[PDB]
């Protein structure tokens, strides 16, 4: 999912 951290979900990115 967070591959490229795509989705704002991603945190951290």
């Amino acid at each position: 999912t967070c591959e490229i951290c795509a989705y704002a979900a991603c945190t951290g990115c």
